[PDB]
């Protein structure tokens, strides 16, 4: 199952997400996304960030040599992380990007942050007293860098991530527009379901695709210890004892009934098999709205210390 994006392409509505710690070793990547293809996922998300595209491209690769798959059926995309926001960076980095995956382009192409970032090697730049170096950056100059790459046949797809309503119309808005983002990749969960952005994305044919669908990795250096476990929610467990799944695949099947294309993250075998049968049940309109019900405006990933950062998207009500 896969949803029309608003440039003719075709994203499937459920997708595999890669990123791992850095704890966990290089070749798990690997492992891990072609179980992934061969459970039945077809949409493959990654990034510049993750550290891993060689081991995903590998991947698909392997899927495409052994005959399970051909590149028409997988979905990759990957993300220009904030350092490569200038815009004579932005094609080096896709480049740099398909080198390692070895693919010849990636399905979508996302700025991963509007928060730009001091350009150089590290992904994390710091001051002499370990303070993040922000940068100033028109993303409108990004956007137009990136129209160039799906111009070029690098991105047969281009979008944002982690952008609220006002850096969407900035973009939206920009003179001389080319290509509308076809989605925004953004924090969504029961707990934190993004109901307005998700309204305002729809009526701009803009597709929201949700991440920390299942309540994020809970990584004790980006999120809070004493945060609820989305996993363990008593709404979600009664739902899953109802319909004999997971609270998992009730988390996932939420984001397809209310149009939302949700990405799902395990490094575990048979969490990944378990995760496909997404498509095999439903939600009743009660049960969706049960879920609704839990809406608390919780976002899992800390980013406290980027808010005075001029492009935190976090302050706007939406
Ligand atoms: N654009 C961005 O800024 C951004 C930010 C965050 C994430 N993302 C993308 O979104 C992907 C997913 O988001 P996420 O990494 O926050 O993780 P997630 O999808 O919310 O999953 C969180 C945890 O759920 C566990 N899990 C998976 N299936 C399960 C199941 N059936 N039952 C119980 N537990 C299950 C996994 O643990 P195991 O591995 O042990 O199964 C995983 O660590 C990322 O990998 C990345 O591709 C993008
Ligand atoms: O993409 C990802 N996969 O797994 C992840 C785990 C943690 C953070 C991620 N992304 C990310 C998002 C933001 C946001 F949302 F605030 F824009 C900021 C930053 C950082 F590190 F720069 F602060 C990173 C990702
Ligand atoms: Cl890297």
């Amino acid at each position: 199952q896969c949803v029309k994006l608003n440039d003719g392409h075709f994203m499937p509505v459920l997708g595999f997400g890669t990123y791992a710690p850095p704890e966990v070793p290089r070749s798990k990547a690997l492992e891990v996304t072609k179980l992934a293809i061969e459970a039945g996922f077809r949409h493959i998300d990654s990034a510049h960030l993750y550290n891993n595209e060689e081991q995903v491209g590998l991947a698909i690769r392997s899927k495409i040599a052994d005959g399970s798959v051909k590149r028409e059926d997988i979905f990759y995309t990957s993300k220009l992380w904030s350092t490569f926001h200038r815009p004579e960076l932005v094609r080096p980095a896709l480049e740099n990007s398909l080198k390692k995956a070895q693919l010849d382009y990636v399905d979508l192409y996302l700025i991963h942050s509007p928060m730009s970032l001091k350009p150089g090697e590290e992904l994390s730049p710091t001051d002499e007293n370990g303070k993040v170096i922000f940068d100033i950056v028109d993303l409108c100059t990004t956007w137009e860098a990136m129209e160039k790459c799906k111009d070029a046949g690098l991105a047969k797809s281009i979008g944002v991530s982690n952008f609220n309503r006002r850096q969407l119309e900035m973009i939206l808005n920009k003179p001389g527009l080319k290509y509308k983002p076809v989605c925004n990749q953004v924090e969504c969960h029961p707990y934190f379901n993004r109901s307005k952005l998700l309204d305002f994305c729809k009526s701009k044919d803009i597709v929201l695709v949700a991440y920390s669908a299942l309540g994020s990795q809970r990584d004790k250096r980006w999120v809070d210890p004493n945060s609820p476990v989305l996993l363990e929610d008593p709404v979600l467990c009664a739902l899953a004892k109802k319909h004999k799944r997971t609270p998992a695949l009730i988390a996932l099947r939420y984001q397809l009934q209310r149009g939302v294309v949700v990405l799902a993250k395990s490094y575990n075998e048979q969490r990944i098999r378990q995760n496909v049968q997404v498509f095999e049940f439903q939600l009743t309109a009660e049960d969706m709205k049960a879920i609704d019900g839990l809406d608390r405006n919780l976002h899992y990933f800390n980013s406290d210390s980027f808010a005075s950062h001029p492009n935190y998207p976090y302050s706007d009500e939406y």
